[PDB]
């Protein structure tokens, strides 16, 4: 099977780019296994699997971690996330991004059922398992309790049965058969749930399936359209249907190759303590537990040698910036196109702890609207923050089409140089706030409510007559002849490869 | 002389520091030397030395490019600011700013008065050069003239005798024998020429001294108080008193190793046109030419096969990012202190632009002072947006103990993660203004007032009961013997030098 299309092929994928690293001796998952990963996404080193972890048992299980973070070389910066999408090493953010984007204005491709797959190697029932007696790591030493769930998909669908949703949201052991975790506005999981919630008859149908088609889990993690179901646009994106399984105890539909299956309901009256976590915004809050969502397990279902996928989430840089940040970035740039708006790229810069997107405006368009920036800031905000793909981004940074909106350092020069704070900004206080961001939950305001900012790095005459200035760099402030010079003198005067 | 006393045996430990290329074959002072320069200091390379200027003459001049550029080894990154100061290469940025600090509680040693110097060795009267014959710069393909002087210290001196400045301020030239140059407010050459000018009677004696002592140029790049001689300020700094040798043509004394003397005057009535330049911003404006000051030259010496710095300045990292914002940063910590500031340290980051500047709360002195968000940023921003040594900085960030400002990721972090929109700032539009940052001079609102913000990235309990989060990184998430485990078996595992 291809590599985009079954976890245990990417695996494979991995190792033959030599960016992977089998550890075979015993490792703990309490800690050690998520401190081994935290160091990788902090170095952007090869992504480990370990496949001997203290207290696997009867085949559950391996991990692997850093599954979606990032390489060392520029060259090859995103091979990882290429790799979830049959896209060369080499692709860029822009061409990942489309490809997350370009099933928007495709029909659907519903899934394939299919009677059996590897997902049914083995099974569980309600009398053999015991969620605390699996090696479920400890990734954080002030965690509230073991994540089982930092990177398998939640399937929810509507009783209605026309919507059903793939999504990760965090969850973690809470006794023998069951799991808490966040659900929370405007997620789809939490959208669900409340349609249950108000039919008021039975808990959720559910299933958590780990190690999912890679393509899969990548829109899991984008906040494609209310109402859309995940696995259509998966369909559509990689131009085939994706072959699904249903579950033993209900009629939910997995993904056939899932490393692991736990089939169960969401609770529609239960709480149970949750957290804390050390999140991606860089903190852990010790002690801050709050009630979260209940979960109860009543099967699972795994491959043989079956291999967890596992997110040691913190400090850049690790799957909650490449794909979180990154795909919100890709859904809004599409929404501000749909609303009109002169935006051609949007980027989630990892220095702002992916709090900012950046919007590449195309300012020939700009010119034409006859417009200033009070109004546009206004106009942009008004559509990004009153949106859910908004959510979790509390700046927008617009900038011209000089600005590289991919290029962190090129972002930051633009918002230190070119917007002047306070007038060339607008606040938001009346919108849906990001709760998980200390400044908010942890902060001196609401925890659910404003505390956004668009801020306009468009100078005066991008909105009139058009840029009046060169930069002040080698690029910009010299001829092409005399760069050239330069550059194929550089080594014979004196002075100091791309792959690397 | 030692290094740090005088320029020429600068440059011999940049060579023997293997930092120097040197060039002998012809380099075009139009664009050429700017460009390598240009390419040098946004590659952090080796500083460049052309001893082949097309239009050298009669010893005039050789250029040295990016005298206090940045070194591309982490160790001794800013081992060329170290060579100005008598510091180990490797010095620490805190080590180089103490430095520049000590003389604030020292008494001063004045300089001595020597007969005669290297600067001496050749000399031209008023019927003998012109400065459109001489080898000076083109700096930035728009620039609106050859900017001579950017790494030279203009002197001058109060109508009263009882206050000498030495600072570095643009200058290019206007004909065979003047400049025009920026002299703008709260700027002390700003403020010696307005006593010139109300005292009515004649323009301001000056001199421009190029390839001056390296502990010179450094305190010529920093806000030391009004009515501080620069001289003894160094003096004391250094523990030597500095040799300086009269003008011929004027009572003003200048180092007695400067490379190149200009003698002459400051107009108190006229002015012509000055710029554009390719600024410390990074852009030029092409054809926004203004009035400028008006300097008169006399008489130039200069020592045997002189030396002229440059700065080819303009995008990351040049020395007016290294000197103008880290010195500025330097004296804005003092300052708080002095005003009974909890700060312990101040740097503006490169990221920034030099245009902010991240200030260390010492959080235990906070707590005692029993006070709030609101009340403490008003007080950070009164004291330093009101002093000439704030001018330059816009954005002011506070941040707690665990945070290195000299560590502009993790400046990023806590401003992006800590400081909520709006809420956690405070604006200030009643202070003076840098017109020089695009968002003021080319931007929306008064060139000269305002933009200015105060953004706390303290949190809560920071101003009461202590820090209530860990990090969730390696250092913090995980205990002391399984960091050490981890780091003793890394390479082991299979996963990947401090000089490199
Ligand atoms: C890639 C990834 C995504 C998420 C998370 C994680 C990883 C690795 C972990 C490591 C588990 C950390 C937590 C931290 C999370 C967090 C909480 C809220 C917002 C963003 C993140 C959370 C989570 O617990 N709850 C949540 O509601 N959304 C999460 N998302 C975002 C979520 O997958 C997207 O928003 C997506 O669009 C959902 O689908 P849909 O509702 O649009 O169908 N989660
Ligand atoms: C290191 C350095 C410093 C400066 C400059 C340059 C370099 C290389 C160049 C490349 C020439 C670019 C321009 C761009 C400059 C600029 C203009 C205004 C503010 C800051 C920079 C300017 C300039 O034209 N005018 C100016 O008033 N101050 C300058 N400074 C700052 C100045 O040396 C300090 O502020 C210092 O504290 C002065 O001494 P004092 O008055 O306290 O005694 N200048
Ligand atoms: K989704
Ligand atoms: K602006
Ligand atoms: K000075
Ligand atoms: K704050
Ligand atoms: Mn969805
Ligand atoms: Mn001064």
């Amino acid at each position: 099977q291809p590599a985009h299309l079954c976890f245990r092929s990417f695996v494979e994928a991995l190792k033959v780019d030599n960016d992977l690293v089998e550890i075979n001796t015993p490792i703990d998952p309490n800690l050690e296994a998520a401190a081994i990963t935290r160091r990788v996404c902090e170095t952007n080193d090869k992504a480990p699997l370990f496949n001997n972890l203290i207290g696997m048992k009867n085949g559950l299980f391996r991990i692997l971690g850093a599954p979606g973070s990032l390489r060392k070389s520029s060259a090859d910066r995103y091979g990882r996330l290429a790799r979830h999408l049959a896209l060369p090493p080499t692709a860029s953010m822009r061409e990942i991004l489309d490809k997350m984007l370009s099933a928007s204005d495709m029909p659907p491709i519903p899934p394939t059922i299919v009677p059996t797959g590897p997902c049914k190697e083995n099974s569980l029932d309600d009398s053999e398992f015991d969620l605390t007696e699996l090696p479920v790591p400890l990734i954080h030493k002030s965690d509230g309790g073991k994540y089982i769930q930092t990177y398998g998909m939640h399937i929810v669908q509507s009783p209605d049965g026309t919507w059903t949703n793939w999504s990760i949201a965090r969850a973690m052991v809470h006794d023998k058969n069951h799991l808490t975790g966040l659900v929370i506005p405007p997620q789809h999981i939490w959208q669900i749930h409340q349609m249950w919630k108000k039919e008021g008859r039975s808990d959720v149908p559910w299933a958590l399936a780990f190690g999912v088609p890679p393509a899969a889990i990548m829109a899991s993690s984008m906040p494609i359209p209310d109402g859309v179901t995940e696995a259509g646009y998966v369909g559509a994106m990689t131009g085939s249907s994706l072959e699904l399984v249903k579950c033993d105890t209900n009629d939910l539909y997995v993904p056939a190759t899932s490393e692991i299956v736990l089939e169960g309901t969401l609770s529609i009256s239960e709480t149970g303590p949750e957290g804390p976590f050390g999140e991606m915004h860089g903190y852990i809050f010790p002690g801050d537990t709050h009630l979260g969502a209940k979960y109860k397990v009543n099967r699972i279902t795994y491959r043989n040698n079956a291999i967890m996928p596992m997110s040691s989430c913190g400090r850049l840089t690790d799957e909650t910036h490449t794909m979180i940040g990154s795909l919100a970035a890709a859904e809004i740039r599409k929404l501000c196109q749909q609303n009109d708006l002169p935006i051609t790229d949007a980027f989630a810069p990892f220095e702002s702890q992916v709090t900012w997107v950046a919007l590449r405006v195309d300012t020939e368009k700009l010119r034409a609207m006859k417009t200033t920036s009070e109004g546009f800031r206004k106009r942009v905000g008004d559509v990004v923050f009153n949106h859910k793909a908004g959510y979790t981004i509390h700046r927008l940074v617009l900038v011209g089409d000089d600005i590289d909106v991919y290029e962190g350092k090129d972002v930051l020069w633009a918002f230190s140089t070119r917007c002047r704070p306070g007038m060339d900004e607008t606040l938001f206080e009346d919108v849906r706030g990001f709760p998980l961001i200390p400044y908010m939950g942890h902060g001196n305001g609401p925890a659910h409510r404003g505390g956004k900012v668009v801020s306009d790095a468009l100078m005066p005459t991008e909105y009139t007559t058009g840029r009046n200035w060169e930069a002040a760099d080698f690029n910009q402030s010299y001829p092409e002849d005399l760069k050239q010079k330069v550059l194929d003198n550089w080594t014979k005067m004196g002075f100091s490869h791309h792959h690397h």
